[PDB]
C-alpha cells in the first residue's frame, strides 16, 4: 500500500507516489538527487556524488531541467514544444527517476535505464513520451532515468585543462548508472541485469559507455536507437573544441578587454555569466550553416575516450554482450526544416534540383565540391533527375544515411562480427496522431513512444491496432533486458527475430503487420558512406 | 535474267553472281575495285580512285582480306573463328560488294552501307556472317559493303607528316561511300537515301562520318549497333598514337641503327618491311595490359576530326537526321576471357573477389588507384560482395558500360537534344546456335546475324522463332533505311517504336516477345562514367 511509497537509499530516505495506468497501479519515485548541484565553482567540472541528507526527500514530482536551448522553430507546434523543457530550467538539475512495479517486485528484476537525446544540446527526463508508467506495468521491470547536463554546462572543453576537462555530461550518466549499483535493489531491482537503452544522442552516449572501460563495469545490455558514438555529429576534436569554447567566451565577453586568456582565466570569466547568457549564444560557435551538427558534443580527450569512437570500435572484443540497434524509416526529415532551402512543414517541400544542390552542402557540411559532387551522383535518380518529390526524399535520405542510418550499420557489424550478438529493426509505423506533414513519413524520435506504451494512455487519441502494436515493442524490449533476446522465449508461434551478422546482415520491420526479416541496412548507400567517401577525402 | 548480271559503272564493266534464297535469287557484284590497290609506296597513304579498266571485271567472288591479325586465343571454335579471315590477306585488298534485288529495281531503291567492325585491327566484308542475300531479297533494298585497311595500315600515324598522316582506313570507307554516291544508281539504287549502318568499330566509324564534313554529304541516316565514336578505345591522342607508331618500328628494325629517325626515314623503313612482319608484332604495342583496347585506331589530328569526337558532338547541331542506336544485353562478356584473371570461356569463370578487383584494373586500364575504388563501389554487391556469380556480371557490366553502353548513351542523349531524332534498343535474344558458353549471356556482335537474316540459310540449325524473329528485324532496318522510322508506315497492330529523347530515354527490348518499352540505358551507371568519373580524373 502507501508503506511501498517509502523507500530508504544509502543517502536517505525517500517518498514516491503511485501513478495509474489502464492495467494497474506503479509506484514512482522522481526527482531523487544523485549528486551535488553543479553550480558555482562546480560548472563545468565533473559530477560529485550527493552526499547523505537527513529527513525524507520529497519524490513525488521531477525535478528541474537542465539549462538548455528552447526550441522556437514552430511556436505553439506540438510537434516541436514536445521536447522543450517541461520543468524551470535550473543548474540544479542532476537528478533520476525510479518507477517499480506495483507490488513492489520480491524477487531481483531486471532494470533499464533510459538516456533521453537531444543532440547533447537539450533533452529531460521530465518529458511526457518518457513516462515510464506503461512499460513498469506490462511487463514488470524497473526503470531508471537521469538527468545530464547539456551544452555547455556539459560537454564545453578546453582540453588538457583541469577547470573544463569536458564530457562531464557523460559523467553525469556514469555517476547515475553507479547509484543504481548501488541503490536500485531497495526498489525491486537487480543490479547485474542493467539494460541501457536510448535515441539520438542518448543512444551515442550508450555506445560511449561501451567504449569506456570506467563505465562498461556498470551495465550489462545495450540498446540504441537511431544513433551511434561514431556519427559525425556525436563527437569533436580538441582544437575545435577549444576553438568553439573561446569563441563562446568571447561572445560573452570574456575575457574582459586587457586581459590573458589562458584556461584558467577563460573558465573563471565564464563561471560569472548567468547560465542564460551562455545558452542565448550556444548556436553561434558552430563554424558553418549547417543541419544534425551541434556545438558542444563529447570530445576525443583520451580519457572518458582514449581514441575516437571508430578506433575503439574496430579495436573492441565485445564477448558477452547483447546489442538492439535500429533506426526509423526517414531519420533526415526532421531536420531538413533546420537550414535546408525550400523546405517548410506547413507546405509539401516540393524543392528545385538547385535547391537540392545546395542543400546537400547544409546536409553534407564542409566536405570538398568533390565530395559533394559524390553525394548527389549516388543519391540522383537520373531517369528523374529534376524531379521535386524525388529530390525531397533523395536529401532526407541523404542527411538520414550520413548521420544515423550508415553510423549505426556500421556499428552494428563491427560489433557482430566481434563478439556481440545483435538485433536490428527498422520502425516504420507513422503514427495516427503524428502532427508533422505527412512528407516526412517516419520522423526521428517517433518510436520512443510506442516502446514507452503511451498509445495506452487513456487521455490520448491512439487506435486500438497501436495500443496492441505498444504491446508487442513492450515486450520485444522488455524480453531483450531480460534475456538478451528479444524473441518470447515460451512462443514459436510468433516470427522469429534472427539476430544481425556482418555477412547476412537481417533486421526486421516494426509496424502493425507481423515481423518481416529483411537483408542490408541500406548496404549500397552506406557503402558509399562508410568505404568510399573516406578515401575521397584522404586524397582531397 | 543473265542480263541483270551484266553492269556498266564509271570505271568499267561489270558481271555479277545470282545467289539462291528460300525466297528468291538477288543479282550480286562482289569484289568491286573502288581503289588503286595501297601497295609499296602508297602503303600509309590516302586512298586513290580506281582508274578506268577495259574489258569486264569479275564480280563473281569476294575479293581478298587486308592485313589483319587472326585471332589465336580458342583454335577450331566457331565463336571466334567466324570473324577470322575467310580469304587470302593482302594490302590489295581495296575492293567493295554489292547486292541488288532481282528483278532489279526500277526506281531509285534507298541504299544500305554495312562498314564492319574488329577493333580497328580486323574485319571483313567476305565474313559468312555479313552475308546480305536475305536482307536485300525480304525487303528489296540495296546493300553496300566495303573492305577498308586495318590495323597499321589503315591507322598507323604519324601526325603532321605526309608520308603517314593517320584515318587513311576512314578514307578508304569514304572513298567507298564516294563510290555509291557515282555508282549505286546502276544497280538500281537512290544516292539520295543512303543510310550508313556498323557495329563496333565499324559504328564508331559511323559515328566518326557524322562529325567529319567531307563525309557528312555521302550518306542521310546513321545505325550504329554495340558503339560510338566517343569510346575510350575508338580514339587516341596524337602524342600516344606517334609512341605506337615509333615502337611497332622499333620493333620491326626501324631505323637501322643507328641512323636518323625523322618522319620520312621512318616511314620510308616501315614500307620495305613485309605486311605480315608488322602484322606480328601490332599487339606488343599497346601500354598496358588490357582488354577492349587496340593498337591502332583513328587519330584526333585536326584533319578527320576537327577536335575530339566529345567536342564534336556536344557542339553539332543534328538537326534533319535520323538515327538509329543499341546495344545488346551483355557487351563486356565476351572480352572477358582476352586477359581478365580467372575467366575461361570452357568453365563457369566463377571469379573469386581478387580476381574481380584484379580485372577492374585491366577492363578500365591505367586509371588511378581512387578511379578503382570508384568503380568497385559502384559495381559491387555490398549484400552479397564475395558471390562469384555476382562478381562476374559485374565485372562484365564495368567492360560492357565503359566501353559501349555509356557511350552509346552519351550519344544518343546529345543527338536526341541537339535535332535528331533517335531511335534506342536493346538487343536480348540469345540464338539457339552460340558456342559461346552460356554465362556470357548476349555477347557483343551476336545480334548481325538476326540483322542480316542468317537464320533465313536453310543449311543452319535455327528455330522457326527465330526466323520470324530475323524477319521482324529485317523490316526494322529497311523501314529506317526508306523513311527514317523503325515502325510499319502504316500498321497500327504491333506495338509501337517511340523515339528516343534526352529526357524521357525510351528504347524498346528486341526479343522474340514483342515490342517492349523501357527507360534509361543502365542511367545510374552511366551517370557515374560520364558525370562523376571526369571529374575525379581531373582532380586527380
Ligand atoms: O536550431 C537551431 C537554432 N539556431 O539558433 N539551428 C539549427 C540547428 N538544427 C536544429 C537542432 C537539431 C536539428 C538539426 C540542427
Ligand atoms: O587478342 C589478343 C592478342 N594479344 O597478342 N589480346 C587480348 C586483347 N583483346 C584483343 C581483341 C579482343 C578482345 C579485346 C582485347
Amino acid at each position: 500500500e502507501d508503506a511501498e511509497l517509502l523507500v530508504t537509499v544509502r543517502g536517505g530516505r525517500l517518498r514516491g507516489i503511485r501513478l495509474k495506468t489502464p492495467g494497474g497501479p506503479v509506484s514512482a519515485f522522481l526527482g531523487i538527487p544523485f549528486a551535488e548541484p553543479p553550480m558555482g565553482p562546480r560548472r563545468f567540472l565533473p559530477p560529485e556524488p550527493k552526499q547523505p541528507w537527513s529527513g525524507v526527500v520529497d519524490a513525488t514530482t521531477f525535478q528541474s531541467v537542465c539549462y538548455q536551448y528552447v526550441d522556437t522553430l514552430y511556436p505553439g507546434f506540438e510537434g516541436t514544444e514536445m521536447w522543450n523543457p517541461n520543468r524551470e530550467l535550473s543548474e540544479d538539475c542532476l537528478y533520476l527517476n525510479v518507477w517499480t512495479p506495483y507490488p513492489r517486485p520480491t524477487s531481483p528484476t531486471p532494470v533499464l535505464v533510459w538516456i533521453y537525446g537531444g543532440g547533447f544540446y537539450s533533452g529531460a527526463s521530465s518529458l511526457d513520451v518518457y513516462d515510464g508508467r506503461f512499460l513498469v506495468q506490462a511487463e514488470r521491470t524497473v526503470l531508471v532515468s537521469m538527468n545530464y547536463r547539456v551544452g555547455a554546462f556539459g560537454f564545453l572543453a578546453l582540453p588538457g585543462s583541469r577547470e573544463a576537462p569536458g564530457n562531464v555530461g557523460l559523467l553525469d550518466q556514469r555517476l547515475a548508472l553507479q547509484w543504481v549499483q548501488e541503490n536500485v535493489a531497495a526498489f525491486g531491482g537487480d543490479p547485474t541485469s542493467v539494460t541501457l537503452f536510448g535515441e539520438s544522442a542518448g543512444a551515442a552516449s550508450v555506445g560511449m559507455h561501451l567504449l569506456s572501460p570506467p563505465s562498461r563495469g556498470l551495465f550489462h545490455r545495450a540498446v540504441l536507437q537511431s544513433g551511434a558514438p561514431n556519427g559525425p555529429w556525436a563527437t569533436v576534436g580538441m582544437g575545435e573544441a577549444r576553438r568553439r569554447a573561446t569563441q563562446l567566451a568571447h561572445l560573452v565577453g570574456c575575457p574582459p578587454g586587457g586581459t590573458g586568456g589562458n584556461d584558467t582565466e577563460l573558465v573563471a570569466c565564464l563561471r560569472t555569466r548567468p547560465a542564460q547568457v551562455l545558452v542565448n549564444h550556444e548556436w553561434h560557435v558552430l563554424p558553418q550553416e549547417s543541419v544534425f551538427r551541434f556545438s558542444f558534443v563529447p570530445v576525443v580527450d583520451g580519457d572518458f575516450l582514449s581514441d575516437t569512437p571508430e578506433a575503439l570500435i574496430n579495436a573492441g572484443d565485445f564477448h558477452g554482450l547483447q546489442v538492439l540497434v535500429g533506426v526509423v524509416k526517414d531519420e533526415g526529415s526532421y531536420f531538413l526544416v533546420y537550414g535546408a532551402p525550400g523546405f517548410s512543414k506547413d507546405n509539401e517541400s516540393l524543392i528545385s534540383r538547385a535547391e537540392f544542390l545546395a542543400g546537400v552542402r547544409v546536409g553534407v557540411p564542409q566536405v570538398s565540391d568533390l565530395a559533394a559532387e559524390a553525394v548527389v551522383l549516388h543519391y540522383t535518380d537520373w531517369l528523374h533527375p529534376e524531379d521535386p518529390a524525388r529530390l525531397r526524399e533523395a536529401l532526407s535520405d541523404v542527411v538520414g544515411d550520413h548521420n544515423v542510418v550508415c553510423p549505426v550499420a556500421q556499428l552494428a557489424g563491427r560489433l557482430a562480427a566481434q563478439g556481440a550478438r545483435v538485433y536490428a529493426y527498422v520502425f516504420e509505423h507513422r503514427a495516427s496522431t503524428l502532427s508533422w506533414p505527412l512528407w516526412m513519413g517516419v520522423p526521428h524520435g517517433y518510436e520512443i513512444e510506442f516502446i514507452f506504451g503511451i498509445p495506452l494512455d487513456p487521455s490520448r487519441n491512439y487506435t486500438a491496432e497501436e495500443k496492441i502494436f505498444a504491446q508487442r515493442l513492450m515486450r520485444y524490449w522488455a524480453n531483450f533486458a531480460r534475456t538478451g533476446d528479444p524473441n518470447e522465449p515460451r512462443d514459436p508461434k510468433a516470427p522469429q527475430w534472427p539476430p544481425y551478422t556482418a555477412g547476412a546482415q537481417q533486421y526486421v520491420s516494426l509496424d502493425l503487420r507481423p515481423l518481416e526479416v529483411r537483408r542490408g541496412l541500406r548496404a549500397q548507400a552506406c557503402a558509399f558512406w562508410n568505404r568510399f567517401l573516406p578515401k575521397l577525402l584522404s586524397a582531397t
